[PDB]
């Protein structure tokens, strides 16, 4: 509270660090459904569905402009893209697959970065 400091870490390589684990996204073989904007004009359902569209290029924009306050704004952000994804996916196609790969791999990294 009012001049009652918690001790909080350090988080001045919060950024590079985001950036290092998206840049691990994008490289990902299994990044290729979530690297671009779904197109709303080609893929029916989708701008009605789903109500706030998330991909790896519009984080690394958001990222690279200071649009993220925090590291847990940024992991929302990812978390988005994958919850869409299962929103929109059957679990049984190539994509549906693709997101829960992708989702593991960033909770990994996420937990190996910065938990420590
Ligand atoms: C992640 C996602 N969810 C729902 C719909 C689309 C997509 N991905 C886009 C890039 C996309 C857009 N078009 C195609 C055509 C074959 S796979 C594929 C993938």
């Amino acid at each position: 509270s009012m001049s009652v400091k918690k001790p909080k870490r350090d988080d001045s390589k919060d950024l590079a660090l985001c950036s290092m684990i998206l840049t691990e996204m994008e490289t990902h073989e299994d990044a290729w459904p979530f690297l671009l904007p779904v197109n709303l004009k080609l893929v029916p359902g989708y701008k009605k569905v789903i109500k706030k569209p998330m991909d790896f290029s519009t984080i690394r924009e958001k990222l690279s402009s200071g649009q993220y306050p925090n590291l847990e704004t940024f992991a929302l952000d990812v978390r988005l893209v994958f919850d869409n994804c299962e929103t929109f996916n059957e679990d049984d196609s190539d994509i549906g697959r693709a997101g829960h790969n992708m989702r593991k791999y960033f909770e990994k990294k996420w937990t190996d970065t910065f938990k420590v």
